[PDB]
């Protein structure tokens, strides 16, 4: 008997699912994948509803400011996105203190712009928390209400909740591999060497993108081989693949980014106007991503600003990794010209088709140049042969205008001609996520 309450409104998508008004009670019975069977209260008859509208009664994922699963730095990002005020605020999990909890509160000082602030909430050993000894509190409930009526210490009083769109239903079960009637492909997002991407709906109630693969670029049996462990690479900063067609011509369906590609983006009118600490903001989100695939032993191979895709809400996530493995060198794909960038590729994968993590994070200090030069092509001026010259006698990309030099270092860490000499992902992200507060305290010291 597990007793779990409701959150949000949705309505069944499929005909076997039930109905939600915003507030509910529900009994879980299996826990298999993202969708639940549950015993409702509405009254005496069920099915499957999706297990991220729905929360256990018991804890605090129902209150309105509190944020399961996330992250110290994307509780900055969430708090520092537009429609969030002076004291907007969340309760988190956590990350340095298992069980305990953290609270986050936007502020503002005219000598660091829009900033968050981190508070440690520490619980009491018989019941209750506190920030400060002097104020304690049974419930975190008390202790918001507390400091919204004053700051008592805060950076701010606290205001609102941090805002939150309700979260994208879970993709239907056991629809791995679909078919192609299943999918209306409704707009040509673009046409590239190897296959198309098109806007698409699935079963008529879902938006979707389709990577069509030209037949000729695939075998179906090694790419399910490899698709299958591509689905399994789950993480915010990756592109999300739901599905496939696993017939010539093969189709990938993914979840579709409303911004395109961040080369796209930064060569925009909105995405060229971006301030330089957004510009490292996606670093780091593409950087965090390149970690988890490192922690996770993969590789990328075809790391680059074209293949990262970018969400209205301007989230970087990373597509296309590991698709440049089970694209076929063959007389088809042969007539489409090169099949990876020269001035992409680390000297050793081109010399001796040598692609591991280590080549991916010499891409990742091109793409890094990419970024901070609104998607100017690399090596300017240059011929492709005169580039890898070049770099066998230790010429670099020189620094451009409106660059930090921390950042510029960072790409000349990638850019070391032995492999084992470039930095970690795991590196690479730290840098990047501390980037503006390195000589700043995790959290502030309440008195
Ligand atoms: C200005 C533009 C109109 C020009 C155009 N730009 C293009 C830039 C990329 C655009 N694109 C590509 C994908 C995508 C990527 C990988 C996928 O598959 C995989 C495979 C393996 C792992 C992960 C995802 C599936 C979808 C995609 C998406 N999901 N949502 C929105 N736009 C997308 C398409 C236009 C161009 N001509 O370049």
């Amino acid at each position: 008997r597990i007793i779990v309450v409701a959150l949000y409104d949705y309505e069944a998508i499929h005909h076997e699912d039930l109905s939600f008004q915003k507030g509910d009670q529900m009994v879980v019975l299996e826990e298999s994948g993202e969708w639940w069977k549950a015993r409702s209260l509405a009254t005496r008859k069920e099915g499957y509803i999706p297990s991220n509208y729905v929360a256990r009664v018991d804890s605090l994922e129902t209150e309105e400011w509190f944020f399961k699963g996330i992250s110290r730095k994307d509780a900055e990002r969430q708090l520092l996105a537009p429609g969030n005020m002076l004291g907007s605020f969340m309760i988190r999990d956590s990350e340095t203190t298992k069980g305990s909890y953290s609270l986050s509160v936007r502020d503002y000082d005219p000598r660091q712009g829009d900033t968050v602030k981190h508070y440690k909430i520490r619980t009491l050993d018989n019941g209750g928390f506190y920030i400060s000894p002097r104020s304690t509190f049974s419930t975190l409930q008390e202790l918001v209400d507390h400091y919204k009526k004053g700051n008592d210490g805060l950076c701010q009083k606290l205001s609102v909740p941090c805002m939150s769109s309700k979260p994208q239903k879970p993709w239907e079960k056991d629809a791995w591999e679909i078919p192609r009637e299943s999918l209306k492909l409704e707009k040509k997002l673009g046409a590239g060497q190897f296959g198309e991407v098109w806007m698409a709906t699935y079963n008529k109630h879902t938006k979707v993108a389709v990577k069509t693969m030209k037949p000729g670029s695939m075998s179906v049996e090694a790419f399910l081989a490899e698709a299958n462990v591509m689905k399994t690479l789950q993480h915010d900063k990756l592109v999300k693949l739901h599905a496939v067609v696993t017939k010539e011509p093969i189709y990938i369906i993914t979840e579709f980014m409303a911004k395109g590609s961040l080369l796209d983006f930064l060569k925009s009118d909105e995405g060229s106007k971006q301030p330089l600490p957004k510009l490292i903001d996606f670093s780091a989100q593409i950087a965090e991503g390149m970690a988890f695939i490192e922690q996770r032993n993969y590789i990328h191979r075809d790391l680059r600003a074209a293949n990262i895709l970018v969400s209205a809400s301007l989230v970087c996530k990373i597509a296309d990794f590991g698709l440049a493995r089970v694209i076929e060198d063959n007389e088809y794909t042969a007539r489409e010209g090169a099949k990876f960038p020269i001035k992409w590729t680390a000297p050793e994968a081109i010399n001796f088709g040598s692609f591991t993590i280590k080549s991916d994070v010499w891409s990742f200090g091109i793409l890094l140049m990419e970024i901070v030069t609104y998607g100017r092509i690399p090596y300017p001026g240059m011929s492709n042969p005169e580039v890898i010259r070049a770099l066998e006698r230790g010429y670099r990309m020189p620094r451009p205008e409106n660059c930090p030099e921390e950042l510029y270092n960072i790409m000349m860490r990638c850019w070391k001609n032995r492999p084992e000499e470039r930095p970690t992902f795991e590196y690479i992200q730290s840098v990047l996520d501390d980037f503006y507060t390195a000589t700043e305290s995790q959290y502030e010291e309440i008195p």
